[PDB]
């Protein structure tokens, strides 16, 4: 998604990431890993 | 090749172009087309 803090069109605008050489049979075997950490007041050193 | 009119290292420096989605079975089936034209004095409107 483009971003969530700047509502402009009331509809999410998706951008497709590029991955060279990747067909459909690769995307069906692929996982997303993310560290669940809350950034409430958004200190400057906090990066996701 | 980098260029031919500015020799610097006495060895041709080749840069590999990118083709996202292309493996060896695609490179074995490919052809190069070029219009054989001589630009001796290299007029400004002449491009390759």
């Amino acid at each position: 998604s483009s971003d969530l803090r700047y509502p402009t069109t009331s509809q999410i605008k998706l951008s497709r990431a590029e991955f060279c050489g990747f067909e459909r049979v690769d995307y069906i075997r692929g996982n997303l890993w993310y560290n669940e950490k809350c950034f409430a007041n958004r200190e400057s050193f906090e990066v996701d």
